[PDB]
């Protein structure tokens, strides 16, 4: 159980992903901008990308590079 | 992919087939239960499997809804 050390980390992830909203993040950034915003480092070990896809609104892919890359889906009106 | 050798055709073939709409993880175990006859391997972590699979999207919806499909 990790969310006892560190609660608020839905937040700090939607955060971060809300400050890469137009061109997605992949999962090494996730982690030094999760650094970056909280002076801790990103404490999820293990399936990160199943924890990126718990959360609504986010789709993910891979580049031809082989990257996997996350970001916000685009608002429909 | 390793103990399971045809995994990935099997996976491959359920979403050439019945993604076209979309499809979630659950539906890719009854598929792939009414395709080899018998239980969809993993368990856990099946996403991560799937983004492992080239052309593949994954996404959780505005109601936090898993689904995969192939790109286009």
């Amino acid at each position: 159980g990790s969310r006892e050390e560190y609660p608020d980390i839905d937040s700090e992830v939607r955060a971060i992903l809300l400050s890469h909203a137009q061109n997605g993040i992949t999962i090494s950034s996730i982690k030094s901008e999760y650094r970056k915003l909280t002076g801790n480092p990103f404490p999820l070990h293990d399936n990160v990308t199943d924890f990126m896809l718990t959360i609504p609104n986010v789709t993910a892919e891979c580049s031809e590079s082989g990257k996997r890359i996350f970001n916000l889906k685009a608002s429909l009106k």
